[PDB]
């Protein structure tokens, strides 16, 4: 939410449909880690994708996990606003525990 | 209540979203498909929105499997947080109320 | 979000623009937890209402802080669904932490 | 950056938010109101989308103070979590740009 943590939340980048095909969505988790990892070490990530026909949630959001609140908080200070394929980059936070167990939204 | 064949799904539909003809057919179609996981799909009722006319169980998706085992398994799949942005509650329904469409 | 806590969350119920009068305001409070307290006892309530004219966090739900997981879950069960103002009501869960730091969304 | 009497608000809208020209008016309303808490609002700028056509800086709220003081105010008062489903994240602007709709 808007409390910030250490997990940055992308939002308005993809939409489920889009990552059904694997060379594309491997594509997008590259280009988020290497463009996050400017603004410090990526710990993890989560770009959740359509299972066996369902929208899991999440889908739609990217997630990463920082080392810090200061990384992700400069990653929202750099990213924030950016355009990616086209869409405008809006950006929350997400809770730890809430990464963590996948309870995505 | 007791496991019956027919089961309703709440939270996973608001009636703004069954208005459009086309949007409605998809709902239908997608959450079939969704059912059809757990067994063989009879039918299904999703009330659809009419302003300023009482549609009960708007809202609300009924499914009625082939078996009440299937339905059972349906119940365990669907009920909880598997699907974005909603927490996915169920109940069973008795058959012949549903037959006449007596939805609560 | 979708993980079970004691905070359940009431959504669809009212908007904004309903919460402006006092009397109306304090009558939804009362009306909300009168039927929570059906389920279990309510240890507080937040209605997000309009402050000098700003669409604060969490404007548009209702959360209500239980005692136990399994009370907000009794209450989930039989309040999912209803219809309050004509509105088909929907729930989820709210993290603790974050209701009570008023991180609403 | 040093701060300046130029403030541009991001997470605030989304370009979907402004292609009905009601919808837009409302919104350059509501957020002058917002901003006037903190000091006189000279002018703002909230670049229209156009499909298919350049808008730099559309996505982006630029509000031009009478004051450096009172734009600091206003980064205070505005950046983070005070209004529903959004985080604020603010940055001031060089006037002279703003001016030339040098938006970034
Ligand atoms: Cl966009
Ligand atoms: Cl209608
Ligand atoms: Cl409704
Ligand atoms: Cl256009
Ligand atoms: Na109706
Ligand atoms: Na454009």
């Amino acid at each position: 939410g808007g409390h910030p943590t250490e997990v940055l939340c992308l939002m308005n980048m993809v939409l489920p449909e889009e990552l059904l095909d694997d060379e594309e969505y491997e594509e997008i988790v590259e280009d988020v880690r290497d463009e996050c990892s400017k603004y410090g070490l990526v710990k993890s990530i989560e770009i959740p994708r359509p299972v066996d026909g369902v929208e899991v949630p999440g889908c739609g959001k990217i997630f990463v996990e920082f080392t810090s609140v200061f990384d992700c908080q400069k990653a929202m200070q750099g990213l924030t606003g950016r355009k990616f394929a086209n869409r405008v980059v809006v950006t929350k936070y997400c809770d730890p525990d809430s990464y963590h167990r996948r309870d995505f939204w």
